[PDB]
């Protein structure tokens, strides 16, 4: 986070100078990753089935 | 010609398993044989009869 500061008007002493200051950021990542089942299951047991 | 079964429905024994067959063909052939014959007469002979 940068930080500023108060500041008099003045052209000559060193309180009438405005602070200079940074801000920084970083990464973070999202990597997609595959989570999955298979269910068997005989054709005859879905054909049956009303449900 | 193919031969059928009767195929259970386990997803591990064998009796659920549906049986493999065949069809076949085969060649049958014509192939062309010759029959012959050759009968010689003295031109005289055919000169003489009355047929």
């Amino acid at each position: 986070l940068p930080e500023a500061g108060w500041v008099g008007e003045s052209a000559t002493e060193p309180e009438g100078v405005i602070p200079t200051s940074k801000v920084t950021w970083a990464n973070r990542t999202l990597v997609a990753e595959e989570v999955a089942v298979i269910i068997p299951v005989p054709e005859a047991v879905i054909d049956d089935a009303t449900v």
